[PDB]
């Protein structure tokens, strides 16, 4: 079962919510896009752990490009799948 504080903890420390809402967008997409976009999909978990292990590049919505915020070594591999977990549920 998620928690969900410790979710919300993990992303006010990385400035997760900085960029992105819940509901409301701003630099980068709200967590229930998210969580619509990858509702269902199988791999939904893996790829978030990856997206947000890898520094892949982040197409921001004036045109420019950054690679995304990387926390891999910056916390634990069981705090990450739980914030991921957190996030993939917000679509309800
Ligand atoms: C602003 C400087 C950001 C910070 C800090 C973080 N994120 Fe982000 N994220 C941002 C953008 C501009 C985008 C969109 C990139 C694109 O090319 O479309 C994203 C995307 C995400 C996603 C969605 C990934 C996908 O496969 O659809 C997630 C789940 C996400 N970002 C999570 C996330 C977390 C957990 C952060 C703190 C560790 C974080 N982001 C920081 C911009 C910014």
């Amino acid at each position: 079962a998620v928690d969900v504080d410790a979710a919300k903890s993990l992303a006010r420390e990385n400035n997760c919510f900085k960029c992105h809402g819940v509901d409301k967008e701003k630099d980068g997409p709200s967590y229930k896009k998210v969580a619509e976009k990858y509702r269902g999909k199988a791999d939904a978990e893996a790829k978030l752990i990856h997206h947000v292990t890898s520094g892949e590049k982040a197409k921001f919505p004036d045109g420019h490009e950054e690679e995304h915020k990387n926390i891999n070594g910056k916390a634990s591999p069981e705090a990450i799948k739980n914030l991921v977990d957190w996030i993939l549920s917000l679509w309800s």
